[PDB]
């Protein structure tokens, strides 16, 4: 009767967590995606999830390029960690026109906000 | 000067509206995947975009071999609506125990939560 609840769309999680409850189940977390589901599962050990076959499954890439296409001025600046750099450097491809590395240091971020303007 | 933050993690949208705020930046809208990207870009039209190159790439089926591969005596309900059906079947084989069709009727809800359990 411990149910995680995982959809992309809060309202559909809502909507889902009242009919549980209703029929008198305890909804005892929630996910707006897979990773987050999967992490949830682990630490909460539900008796049932009831799980959305769709999931967000747009990369940063594919997302840059829809942002393009949609608007071919689009500023876009990447935010990365060591180890992605195959991933930012085709987003650049795809027109992104910068980056900031993670862990932040405030300076460098703005440093970076201000050059892409 | 107004910017739209994208990352799937929380804290870190916050972490960088501090930085970006401090610097007397409007922070106009939020994002914790790709779709809910390009949809907030239409309708935002901000002058900047700052995304994580790492956004949620794990669709239903694989959330499922995950959870599997977790607990295999997991139970999962997917929810579907009609023309995802073919997913739908991969996620059954894969291990999902059934499946309810939005839009609901409650009652055919609980039947469903009800035969898995």
């Amino acid at each position: 009767a411990r149910v995680l609840v995982v959809d992309d769309a809060a309202f559909m999680r809502m909507l889902l967590k009242k009919i549980l409850t209703q029929a008198g189940h305890e909804v005892v977390g929630e996910a707006s995606n897979g990773k987050e589901a999967v992490e949830k599962y682990k630490q909460l050990k539900p008796d049932l999830v009831t799980m959305d076959i769709v999931m967000p499954e747009m990369d940063g890439i594919t997302a840059v390029k829809e942002i393009m296409k949609i608007d071919p001025n689009a500023k876009i600046i990447m935010i990365t960690a060591v180890g992605q750099e195959a991933k930012v450097m085709e987003a650049l491809k795809s027109g992104a026109k910068g980056y900031i590395v993670k862990p932040f240091q405030a300076q460098k971020v703005i440093e970076e906000v201000n050059r892409v303007l």
